[PDB]
């Protein structure tokens, strides 16, 4: 079928292997960060709002060990990364930054290094190995930044907080990846536990770890198989605009406007900077009564409001698409299904649908059958974040 498993054993047994016949010994340690799926609350994080993340068992895993010669010596036998697959870099000094190039995957391990926060960092030699598909839509690239951190937290412990290192790697993805995202896909990363949602406090930086551990309910992920070039430009534009609407209504961020101020507040803001907002406010909202919702077992509300969600995007921000729209559609007419909705950015890459445990086999045939392009299915428990194993 089209389902892939996990398979989180042997991602590392290929990690170790590659990383003895790489550089001629063994790897002194392993770390992971997952990548996730964003329940619900899209588009909030940078507007200071809520979201309902959970950690996948899809992770990127680095396996290495420290240098003596102030180099870093990297390979990755990620299918999917750009060549060359090997890159080595001396540190950064006072004297010399890192700067983003080529290959695109290694920008994610040169920024966290570039702003790690301790000292002194050591060189070393790593191979990367992921399971998130890369640019899919499941934070492939916050699994990169968050598994480096924690390599480096190995080699060099910070004295830190969780907010200041995902922090760290929100900067990496802004500066050397130049994409200025908000902190959830980094937190979620770096803070999911097994059997539990995240629910996210962007403003206070508050988190709950919400117990996800029902069995009669599933997950379901399902890639497009698609990203529309949109996906890189317009999310700066959204962003952008969000921030406008904010100004105009002399509020610190969106998350301070209510949605009764909004209606009302109409003339001194566009009309489309209005229907972003609307979504905005909107989803924020939707956000606390979901997480409400999934605390008194109440799928059919938390449903409604993903289903809800993704009319939202797809109206209001305009950041859904027709193989997005379709997955969703397809979904939604299938008994026992919750609620459905796209999951992280948009314009391409995955749909997450809620629903009873029983009917998801009929939609793995259902919507392979019935989905235009090539569905690739993601049955997902709630997953620990960063983790460490020595080796
Ligand atoms: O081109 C894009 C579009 C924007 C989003 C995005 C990418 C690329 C960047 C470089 C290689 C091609 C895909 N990669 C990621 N993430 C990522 N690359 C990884 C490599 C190894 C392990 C984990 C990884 O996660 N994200
Ligand atoms: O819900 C939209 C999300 O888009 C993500 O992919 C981005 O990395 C997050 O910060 C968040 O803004």
């Amino acid at each position: 079928a089209a389902l892939r498993q996990p398979q989180v054993a042997e991602l590392l047994a290929e990690a170790r292997r590659a990383f003895r016949e790489e550089f001629g010994a063994e790897p002194e340690l392993a770390v992971s960060a997952p990548g996730r799926v964003n329940l619900i609350g899209e588009h909030t994080d940078y507007n200071q709002g809520l979201v309902l993340p959970m950690a996948l068992e899809l992770m990127t895993v680095l396996v290495g060990s420290p240098r003596k010669d102030g180099l870093v010596s990297l390979l990755t036998t990620s299918e999917g990364a750009d060549e060359p697959q090997r890159l080595q870099f001396p540190l950064p000094t006072a004297q010399r930054s890192l700067e983003p190039g080529t290959p695109r995957w290694a920008n994610y391990v040169k920024g966290v290094i570039q702003y790690y926060p301790a000292a002194p960092l050591p060189g070393f030699s790593a191979v990367v190995v992921s399971s998130v598909p890369l640019g899919g839509g499941l934070s492939s690239s916050a699994s990169l930044e968050v598994a480096t951190y924690t390599f480096l937290q190995q080699l060099c412990p910070d004295s830190g907080t969780i907010a200041a290192r995902a922090q760290v790697c929100q900067q990496a993805e802004h500066s050397f990846a130049g994409m200025p995202c908000g902190i959830m896909d980094q937190f979620i990363s770096l803070m999911g536990q097994k059997g539990h949602a995240l629910l996210i406090d962007c403003r206070s930086l508050e988190t709950s770890l919400v117990p996800l551990s029902d069995p009669k309910l599933a997950v379901l992920i399902t890639n497009s198989n698609v990203r529309h070039s949109l996906a890189s430009s317009e999310y700066p534009v959204r962003r952008r605009q969000c921030e406008e609407v904010a100004r105009a209504l002399g509020a610190a961020s969106l998350r301070e406007v209510q949605l009764e101020e909004l209606e009302a507040a109409r003339d001194l803001v566009s009309k489309e900077g209005f229907r972003r907002a609307r979504h905005v406010v909107g989803e924020i909202r939707r956000t606390a009564q979901a997480a409400a919702a999934l605390r008194r077992g109440d799928y059919r509300a938390f449903g409604r409001l993903m289903v809800e969600s993704h009319r939202s995007l797809r109206d209001d921000y305009e950041v859904s698409c027709p193989e997005l729209d379709q997955l969703v559609e397809a979904a939604l007419a299938v008994p026992g299904v919750y609620g459905s909705r796209m999951t992280g950015g948009g314009f391409g890459g995955c749909t997450v649908t809620l629903l009873e445990a029983s009917a998801a086999p009929h939609a793995m045939r259902h919507i392979q059958e019935h989905y235009g392009g090539t569905a690739t299915f993601y049955l997902s428990q709630a997953a620990d974040g960063a983790k460490v194993l020595c080796l």
